[PDB]
């Protein structure tokens, strides 16, 4: 999840 | 923008 929302910015 | 990653978090 963390990684998500870190690639998705 | 902003105000979605500091919400995510």
């Amino acid at each position: 999840l963390a990684a998500c929302l870190c690639c998705a910015l």
